């Protein structure tokens, strides 16, 4: 716990640790939900991780992400040093500067790309699941959650699969550091990996994601090697962590809820809707912004330079946004959430994300309609910029499956 700033009132102190929440054993989302208990203020200050503010309700989370004139993405991560080393593009930029680079990235992961990858996405999912089907068991995180979205991304990026172990390790230290490496070191290592690749792809322009970025233009002029590295770096982290973790959260839930499995099996056309509801309930991201000047937010005096965590994960779990938030209802009328962010930085890979999610659910339930958490297993979650599932052992009776 760091020394409490002079301008922060004692009653707003709620020592929540984002990389190791106290009620984590009850489930990572539940651990964060504590910030929304009846007594907890809308905006509290935690002396943990160097010290920072934490907006706990969707109304404040949304407003902050919308007001980029006060809440700047220049320093988006906690701890401070990580937020200061963080220079990925376009996430470390604010409008209007951000807009030009965001258009180029949208060109490599946007919906048009999701359409080009449709077949490979479909093929890989079915292939991985069919290989697992006869086994009657699997380590979901290692056997599907990771390989499915990561191999698709490496394919798009035109990068050898043999590089996955290294890159996944680095991305992981940026979102849920184990301690061995600082954000800055992990970031430098990732950039080191990319520098030669970007240079080769600028000499021999190709069709892959790195070549498209590196040979691209930003609102009319040539992107720089430095800018390309900063953009590609972000893309790798984006393609290697969130979807991977989200899939495990969703499968864990379905593995524990026979009735929800029944519903999608009976009405597959509801899968897209179920995807959205799961995204709300199992939202998993939480980054933030930095104050550009002294500003009073919701009755609370914020100081220039202060860091504020705006958990994208919290908005959808807020009862003021969704009645009975911890409950999963695929028929929920108005599924409100900020799972893919809010404001001008709304996730660019959300379309690739939903496709991977929907395909996974459709193809998995198609072949392995019935499954459960392995006997006696206790699922462990992890927390950080991107929260996730440590391991997910599943089992099923091969006799109930079907090859398609
Ligand atoms: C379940 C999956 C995913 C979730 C929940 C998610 C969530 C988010 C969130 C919350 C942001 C904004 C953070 C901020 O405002 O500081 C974001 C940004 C971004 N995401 Fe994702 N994302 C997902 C999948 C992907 C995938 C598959 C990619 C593809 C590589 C990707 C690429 C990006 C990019 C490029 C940005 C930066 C946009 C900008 O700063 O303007 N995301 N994502
Ligand atoms: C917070 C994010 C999910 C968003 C894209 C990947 C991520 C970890 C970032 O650094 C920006
Ligand atoms: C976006 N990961």
């Amino acid at each position: 716990l760091a020394p409490l700033p002079p301008h922060v009132p004692e009653h707003l102190v709620f020592d929540f640790d984002m990389y190791n929440p106290s009620n984590l054993s009850a489930g990572v989302q539940e651990a964060w939900a504590v910030l929304q208990e009846s007594n907890v203020p809308d905006l509290v200050w935690t002396r943990c991780n160097g010290g920072h503010w934490i907006a706990t309700r969707g109304q404040l989370i949304r407003e902050a992400y919308e007001d980029y004139r006060h809440f700047s993405s220049e320093c988006p991560f906690i701890p401070r040093e990580a937020g200061e080393a963080y220079d990925f593009i376009p996430t470390s930029m604010d409008p209007p500067e951000q807009r030009q680079f965001r258009a180029l990235a949208n060109q490599v992961v946007g919906m048009p790309v999701v359409d080009k990858l449709e077949n490979r996405i479909q093929e890989l999912a079915c292939s991985l699941i069919e290989s697992l089907r006869p086994q009657g068991q699997c380590n979901f995180t290692e056997d599907y959650a990771e390989p499915f979205p990561i191999r698709i991304f490496m394919l798009l990026a035109g990068l050898p699969e043999e590089d996955i172990p290294h890159l996944k390790y680095l991305t992981d230290q940026m979102t849920r550091p184990d301690g061995s490496m600082t954000f800055a070191e992990a970031k430098e290592a990732l950039y080191d990996y990319l520098i030669p690749i970007i240079e080769q792809r600028r000499q021999k322009p190709g069709t892959d994601a790195i070549s498209i970025v590196a040979n691209g233009q930003v609102n009319g002029r040539p992107i720089t090697s430095d800018e390309a590295k900063r953009m590609c770096g972000l893309l790798l982290v984006g393609g290697l962590d969130t979807v991977v973790n989200f899939l495990s959260f969703s499968m864990e839930f379905l593995a524990k809820s026979p009735e929800h499995r029944q519903e999608l099996i009976q009405r597959p056309e509801r899968i897209p809707a179920a995807c959205e509801e799961l995204l709300r309930r199992f939202s998993l991201v939480a980054d933030g912004r930095i104050l550009t000047s002294d500003y009073e937010f919701h009755g609370v005096q914020l100081k220039k330079g202060d860091q504020i965590l705006l958990p994208q994960m919290l908005s959808g779990l807020d009862e003021r946004e969704n009645a009975c938030p911890m409950h999963v209802d695929f028929s929920r009328q108005k599924v409100s959430h900020t799972t893919f962010g809010h404001g001008s930085h709304l996730c660019l890979g959300q379309h690739l994300a939903r496709r991977e999610i929907i395909v996974t659910l459709k193809e998995w339930l198609t072949r392995i309609p019935d499954f459960s958490i392995a006997p006696g297993a206790q699922i462990q979650h992890k927390s950080g910029i991107v929260s996730g599932v440590q391991a997910l052992p599943l089992v099923w009776d091969p006799a109930t499956t079907k090859a398609v």
